[PDB]
């Protein structure tokens, strides 16, 4: 169920593997979910994305000391816009580890955002260079080139049937992409394939904007994007 816990709700998705969902009152867009992962891998737990604001990443961090009491050892935010990388500064003056793709980092000060403290690359095939990213345990980063804008990433969670595809990918029902002012409209359609096709076997699509779906969420985002090229 929806655990309630402030302003925000948690959702257990697997044993190890929690939903975090932030809102924020977008004006012209009414309050707007936002969703990221919680992962607990042994002894410490790692974190993907903030909440849209450092107050509500706090009380991400206030829901992990209650429900789990256990230290968080990093965090990676999948692009630089306020819902992914809103609340670096909460993480920061918690003196969490965080992770970004170099390119999100790069963008973060002209977008808004405060950077990550350590850059992520990619190989030419998606998958991130593995000295980038020390000790992420189960989670498999992967950047399946521009889309929702030319930075995004995408992290898959071993052990589990979840893949998380952040703003990317939207729900097998929406009907837009939302706004592209930012987005590769080029390219947006190949990677949402990509992505799909470097978490085969993840039966649970994990996205920013809409609750979890199935395998159904990708094949119906990179439809609609052929229809920007
Ligand atoms: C702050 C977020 C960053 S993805 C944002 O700008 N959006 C999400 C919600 C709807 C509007 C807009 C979009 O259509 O992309
Ligand atoms: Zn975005
Ligand atoms: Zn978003």
């Amino acid at each position: 169920g929806d655990q309630r816990f402030g302003d925000l709700v948690f959702r257990q998705l697997a044993p190890n593997v929690w939903q975090h969902t932030s809102y924020l009152d977008m004006p012209g867009f009414g309050a707007v979910a936002s969703n990221g992962l919680i992962v607990r891998d042994g002894g410490r737990v790692l974190v993907v994305d903030t909440a849209w604001t450092d107050d509500q990443t706090a009380q991400i961090l206030n829901w992990i000391k209650q429900e789990i009491n256990l230290p968080v050892a990093l965090a990676v935010v999948t692009h630089a816009h306020q819902d992914k990388m809103g609340g670096m500064d909460a993480l920061h003056a918690a003196g969490i580890a965080t992770y970004a793709n170099a390119l999100s980092n790069q963008l973060a000060p002209q977008e808004g955002m405060v950077a990550a403290q350590h850059s992520l690359t990619f190989a030419a095939n998606g998958w991130v260079e593995p000295a980038t990213a020390p000790n992420f345990g189960p989670l498999k980063v992967f950047y399946p080139g521009p889309g929702h804008t030319s930075d995004n990433i995408t992290v898959g969670i071993d052990g589990t049937d979840i893949a998380f595809g952040g703003c990317l990918i939207k729900d097998s029902k929406a009907k837009s992409l939302g706004n592209l002012g930012d987005a590769d409209t080029e390219h947006y359609a190949a990677s949402a394939r990509a992505f799909g096709a470097a978490f085969p076997k993840a039966s649970m699509i994990v996205m920013s904007h809409s609750a979890p779906d199935s395998r159904a969420a990708i094949t119906h985002t990179a439809r609609m994007a052929d229809k920007l090229r």
